[PDB]
């Protein structure tokens, strides 16, 4: 609806940079056109297809109107073939924002090479999961995105961290609005496993190797989470919400501009949970506070400063899965789903917090900059104690590990880009160039030399957490890591001919661990990114790329000689076809893919049989790794109310040696979820279900009592989805979820320190939501 508008004659270019701005909406243009047009005079409240209309009176220029995006076009009566991939300045660095745009596909995104492209022009895998996929299935966290993203499977370490995985690597990579986070080990990395989504857009996820913007980083795939903003009209919501185990949730979120003239603007947004489990004794409270202001400096020029805080506060916390394997003499254990192994006490409270700059300038040129300033906290509070080992005894006696680690990481980011449209040989073409820079620090304490305790509960059958606590002692190690991390990088996107497009460019990076360790130094390392994307039709292209990325190893992961392991680098190989319809209503792709690690750390067996050297007891050895495997995905409209996102992935990872690794990740998996919207006297009522299926996924996990390994497997299984949201009122709705509808009893962890752990039994959600 209506918005205030002031918009003078000015260039083209910037008139339509100043629109997106007045008008919460992606602006995507092309640089050859606009040169040396006018736009016409707008000034008041329209209706922005109203407002753009005026706007370009007098341009010769057209408008599709594509949801929160508009393209503007200019047509020629000459118009010889044409060139969808043609090189496109946008108004939105970071995309098109994907809330109230009814979608499950997203429009623009940076993620691959910070151009602002859409999934067809990406010559990458990704995927998507927009606001409204979060909205109508009750995705309220991190963990619930993941499960829900086509790609990804997600498996328990214990109660309060979970593990991702794509295409044979566990996912180690984070960004915040395009900001890395550094995730070297879980210290660093405090609460990435548990970010709410009430103050986030859409998350993206990037798949393959990501070196080129994520720097230093693991195989596998990078999770883009990308922060809401502030509104030139003034709307909010709260949220209120009650499921299956005393589960609570309330929301709110408030936006608009903060000043007559709109251009001061302010968003809000904070969210409070309490949550019991199925799991006994496991409860947790969870409270995140986000705001954010803008400030126009001028038409070109706008100052953004924010700050985010989340604390995840748990109870019957585990440190690894929710019970043991074995028992004393070396039995399977059969317990009930709710089972514990957590102390009532214990706790692996994780907290997060940044405060944010940025400033972002339109240089005449076309081209666009844009300084972004981080500081930011990972911290934690972890008493752990929990029922560890091969218990019960035969008399249902057990014992108790229990450690204490407290600690805080801080983080600081310089980030600098300059990205722009160029001429070369009559056409045209953009190019990215950034040069960044982090310092993080990681500091804490470890207790274990307990003292005076009592570590034997005397039953395990009814074991209930109610176990003492312990005197802590003295700290027993004070930590003290810093991770810095320098980055330059650029990429060019030719537009070679009408249909092919192509990628050249790189990162250099520079690493440097310091502290407690030996020093771990990279200099100078290079980080390639080729990339071709080719039109065949209004519909489909094919595209290949080659993509890289590295990480120096931990310092534990050294060698016979007491060297450190070289990077743990991968290189993925992909071929793939994108197809787009409805005016990008809809997007499909099928890839295939291949990712090659050199040096992952391998244990070393014949030498940690019976070391040599006292100084590394525990000695690896660098090996080579070989993901093959294809990927499908659909996304968007199929027919006017009905919205889907489904995709089918295949994987198998081995070894130089032959043998299978990541058999934990299954090696089919199968995600679908949809909704639906009644027209006519039904056109209050939204539908929706969705099932993900898996294959098999086994462990091979030691028995010690027997002294045998074992195979343990995960037959595979159906989870089953069901959804439904009633308009009642232009501001009220409501909704109830109903997930894993069947109750399909599974594990998302076997083997993890001889351990496992239950996924979610059948649970309800109900909700209201109320927009002012
Ligand atoms: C260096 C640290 C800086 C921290 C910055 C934190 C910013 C927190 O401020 C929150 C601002 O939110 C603005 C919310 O928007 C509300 C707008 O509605 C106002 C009422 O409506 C007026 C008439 O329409
Ligand atoms: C072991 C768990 C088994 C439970 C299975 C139950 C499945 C039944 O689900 C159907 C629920 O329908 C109940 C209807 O309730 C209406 C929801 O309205 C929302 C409240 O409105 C808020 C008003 O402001």
């Amino acid at each position: 609806q209506e918005v205030e508008f002031d918009i003078p004659p000015q260039a083209l270019g910037s008139a339509l940079q100043e629109f997106g701005r007045q008008a919460d909406i992606q602006v995507l243009y092309r640089p050859e056109e606009v040169r040396n047009k006018r736009s016409s005079a707008i000034k008041g409240k329209l209706e922005p297809n109203q407002a753009i209309t005026e706007l370009l009176r007098g341009t010769g220029a057209s408008v599709d109107f594509q949801g929160n995006a508009i393209t503007i076009s200019v047509a020629e009566a000459a118009d010889s073939s044409v060139d969808l991939g043609a090189t496109m300045i946008t108004s939105n660095q970071l995309g098109t924002i994907t809330e109230d745009s009814g979608s499950y596909t997203p429009g623009t995104i940076a993620t691959a090479t910070r151009l602002v492209l859409t999934p067809r022009e990406t010559p990458q895998s990704i995927t998507v999961v927009t606001r409204q996929n979060m909205d109508d299935f009750g995705l309220n966290n991190i963990d619930d995105v993941m499960r829900h993203t086509p790609g990804i499977t997600v498996s328990a370490y214990d109660t309060d961290r979970n593990n991702y995985y794509a295409r044979g690597f566990s996912i180690n990579n984070f960004q915040y609005d395009g900001i890395p986070s550094t995730a070297r080990n879980v210290g660093y990395s405090a609460g990435n496993t548990l970010s709410d989504m009430a103050i986030y857009d859409r998350v993206e996820v990037l798949k393959g190797a990501t070196g080129l913007l994520t720097g230093a980083g693991s195989l596998g795939a990078t999770i883009n989470l990308i922060r809401k903003k502030p509104t030139h009209e003034f709307k909010g919501h709260v949220e209120l919400g009650a499921g299956s185990w005393d589960n609570y949730r309330s929301e709110l979120d408030v936006s608009g501009p903060l000043t007559e003239s709109g251009n001061v603007r302010g968003r809000a947004v904070a969210a409070y949970q309490d949550k019991h489990s199925f799991m006994d004794h496991y409860e947790r409270k969870t409270s995140v506070y986000y705001g954010i202001l803008e400030f126009d400096l001028n038409p070109d020029t706008m100052l953004t400063v924010g700050a985010d805080y989340q604390d995840n506060d748990p109870k019957g916390s585990g440190w690894s899965g929710s019970f043991p394997l074995f028992d004393s003499q070396g039995n399977r254990n059969d317990v009930s789903r709710s089972f514990n192994n957590g102390a009532k006490w214990s706790s692996w409270e994780q907290y997060t917090r940044t405060v944010f700059a940025n400033l972002e300038h339109n240089f005449a040129n076309g081209w666009v900059g844009k300084v972004q300033l981080d500081h930011k906290i990972n911290g934690y509070h972890a008493p752990l104690g929990a029922i560890m080992g091969d218990w019960p005894a035969p008399d249902n006696s057990a014992k108790i590990v229990a450690q204490k680690y407290t600690g805080e990481t801080k983080s600081n980011s310089l980030d600098i880009y300059l990205t722009g449209p160029f001429q070369f040989l009559g056409r045209e073409h953009e190019l990215v160039v950034g040069t960044s820079a982090s310092f993080s620090h990681w500091e804490g304490k470890s207790y274990w030399n307990l003292r005076n305790y009592d570590n034997t509960t005397d039953d395990f059958i009814n074991w209930d957490g109610d176990i003492g606590k312990p005197d802590w002692g003295t700290p027993s190690q004070y930590i003290d890591d810093k991770t810095r991390q320098l980055g330059s990088y650029m990429t060019a996107r030719f537009n070679v001919t009408d249909d092919l497009n192509l990628f050249l460019g790189g990162r250099v990076v520079d690493y440097r661990v310091t502290g407690l360790n030996p020093t771990i130094r990279e200099s100078g390392r290079f980080i390639p990114y080729v990339g071709a994307v080719y039109d065949l039709n209004d519909t489909y292209s094919v595209y290949a790329s080659y993509t890289d990325i590295f990480m120096p190893q931990d310092s534990w992961y050294r060698d016979s000689s007491n060297k450190l392991l070289e990077p743990d680098e991968g290189q993925n190989y992909e071929i793939g076809i994108k197809g787009e319809y409805l005016d990008g209503r809809l997007n499909t792709s099928l890839a295939y893919f291949e990712i090659h690690e050199e040096n992952r750390a391998e244990e070393d067996a014949l030498y940690n049989s019976k070391p040599t050297n006292p100084a590394i007891t525990y000695a690896y050895k660098g090996i080579k790794a070989k993901t093959k495997g294809y990927e499908a995905e659909i996304s968007g409209e199929l027919a006017p109310g009905w919205q889907v996102q489904a995709g089918y992935t295949h994987k198998i990872i081995r070894d130089d040696s032959g043998k299978k690794v990541s058999t934990w990740e299954p090696q089919d998996q199968l995600s679908l979820y949809t909704s639906y919207k009644f027209k006519g006297a039904l056109d209050k009522l939204t539908v929706g279900g969705g099932a993900r299926w898996q294959g098999k996924s086994w462990q091979m996990v030691y028995n010690n009592p027997r002294s045998r390994w074992e195979k343990f497997s995960q037959e595979d299984y159906w989870l089953v989805d069901l959804m439904a949201r009633y308009q009642i009122t232009d501001k009220l709705s409501a909704s109830v979820n109903v997930n894993n509808v069947f109750d399909k009893t599974y594990y998302t962890n076997i083997g993890f320190y001889t351990s496992a752990s239950y996924g979610d039994p059948r649970n309800l959600m109900f909700s209201t939501r109320w927009d002012f």
